[PDB]
């Protein structure tokens, strides 16, 4: 999986992010209105603050965001961080203590930017307290996004490290300081076009685009796509309109996804793309493709009942 | 432009490629119907004997074709050759004279295999005849395939050269020759996942997917696309239905696809992928979608007089 935060420079959030796995989850469009009765283990989700909507399941009467955003800007996307995450095993007394599986729907739930999340990850620990035993207990990290700035969360075993994510991306495994420090590896990599280089008394013309681009890693591999997402989204343009936004995060996505046959895990089975989502903040709206149909779909927050007091899986949609 | 060619193991043919640049060319779904009056400036195109759907432009009552198939399932692409591509500057008497513009409309109006195409090759000279001084003269290269095998044809200052493409894809400069060694320089490139590698005394872990994959590089430089295709392609599994073939097509291209931002031209543009097309012989319909939405469309030829008198530039899609 991988993960862009992008603006319009217009004061909108744009957070987008490939699923990457060997089979679907099943997942849904899921609203979570301000009138529905949390069910927060230890306190920390008392009421939504603010409608969601995002992908993810239910389960236990408790919507399971992989990646969702809020009615006031902020948005978040949960990505695999097994070898590294290792959340608290106990709730501690005084503390924001945020079961894993309920994270998401608590920064989207509360808050309303990243300045407010970020205060209150100051006393938050995220303890392994399970929805309950029909997955594997999550091993997750995060990226959070506003329109002006992302961070990243890990909780690993010497506790919650936040992270400021100048590069508005994120992956998977190592933590996100390993693949800070390895941004340093490319600084060679570059747009450009030359015109002309002499080596020795060889006149060296490029064959045509791309010829400073070289060293950009093409592979599947958590590091190497942190890597060619940072530069695709760096180098990206910025858009002022919807459409072009749209349009921004499917491509630059496209350019880190996984198709058949490329990559095996430990199964054999190869990973894939298996759906690529979006939030956006100026339409309020979740837009999303999936490995078997590139046509992007879309639900718009103000389709449905946002003030209700029930979840609502939404079962209809726009653009297909 | 990267272009691949690939089957379903049922005798159907599937090929495609992306349109890379940076504008867009107006390109339309054009269909060249078998009762076509040809304007082929040696004759080189008589008349029209498979009916032809791909896409293009239309000049002078003639169609342009970026890339097509015909109704007996044998497709072709041109793509960009500059620096290397050197036609020839006019007709050889006795000669089958293939303008440049009306190459792929002379692939596939006349022949129905890639057999056929590499027997008649054997007597062609392209020529550097421009269709009207609208556009700078073509420097391109071709892919031609059938459900069975690729090849790739180049025009250089070595004459016509006619390449087996067992990798089934084909990008810019240079020379498919060049392109094919190069494949040797990534032998390591694997999908296996690894458990464990023991390097001196460190345990070494795959963090994920794509640990072998390592090498494969991600620049959008011609040869490192065709590096990047030829691995893709290789290692998607067969398919045997129309719509995973179809997603086939554009997830394998999506991998080697142009962004805005990531490249540039000696203009100082971006070059991005235009549009993504695919000729399916078993629909006998042409596929696209564009920098601007990635929605497959299609246009079927049975929906289209192949037997007419007159190119129909499609407007009516699904
Ligand atoms: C490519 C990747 O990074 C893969 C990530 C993918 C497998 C994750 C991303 C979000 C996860 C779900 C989050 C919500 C719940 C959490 C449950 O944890 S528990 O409460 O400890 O049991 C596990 C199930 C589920 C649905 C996660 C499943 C894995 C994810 C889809
Ligand atoms: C990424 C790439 O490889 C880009 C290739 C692109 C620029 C080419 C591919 C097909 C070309 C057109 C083919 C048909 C005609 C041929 C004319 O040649 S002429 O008769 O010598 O004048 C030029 C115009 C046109 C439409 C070509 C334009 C360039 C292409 C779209
Ligand atoms: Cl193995
Ligand atoms: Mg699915
Ligand atoms: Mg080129
Ligand atoms: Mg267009
Ligand atoms: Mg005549
Ligand atoms: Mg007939």
């Amino acid at each position: 999986c991988t993960g862009i935060r992008y603006s319009d420079g217009s004061g909108n959030l744009y957070l987008a992010r490939n699923l990457d796995w060997t089979s679907d989850f099943g997942e849904r469009v899921v609203v979570t209105p301000t009138g529905y009765t949390t069910k927060s283990p230890f306190g920390a989700v008392p009421a939504i603050r603010h409608a969601v909507i995002g992908m993810g399941i239910v389960q236990e009467d408790t919507p399971l965001y992989f990646d969702c955003g809020n009615d006031a800007g902020l948005a978040v996307a949960g990505l695999n961080f097994p070898g590294y995450a290792q959340y608290a095993t106990e709730a501690v007394d005084g503390a924001t203590n945020v079961a894993a599986f309920e994270f998401p729907l608590w920064v989207a739930s509360q808050f309303a930017s990243v300045d407010e999340v970020e205060a209150a990850l100051a006393d938050v620990v995220i303890v392994d307290r399970p929805i309950n035993d029909k997955y594997p207990s999550s091993l997750l990290h995060w990226i959070i996004g506003d329109s002006k700035r992302a961070i990243v969360v890990e909780y690993t075993s010497d506790g919650l490290h936040v992270f400021d994510d100048d590069v508005d991306v994120l992956a998977n495994q190592p933590g996100f300081g390993w693949h800070h420090e390895n941004l340093r590896n490319y600084l060679n990599a570059s747009p450009d076009f030359p015109e002309k280089i002499v080596l020795n008394r060889a006149d060296l013309v490029p064959f045509g685009s791309g010829s400073l681009m070289r060293g950009i890693p093409g592979d599947y591999y958590s590091p190497s796509r942190f890597v060619r997402a940072a530069y695709v989204h760096a180098h990206y343009p910025g858009k002022s309109t919807e459409e072009e936004n749209v349009s921004r995060a499917f491509h630059t996505l496209q350019q880190v996804a996984m198709v058949d046959g490329s990559a095996a895990m430990g199964s054999g089975e190869f990973e894939k793309t298996t759906y690529t989502g979006l939030f956006s903040s100026r339409t309020m709206t979740y837009y999303w493709n999936t490995y078997e149909d590139p046509a992007v779909r879309s639900v718009a927050m103000a389709d449905h009942a946002a003030d209700g007091t029930e979840l609502v899986v939404v079962l209809e949609h726009h653009h297909h």
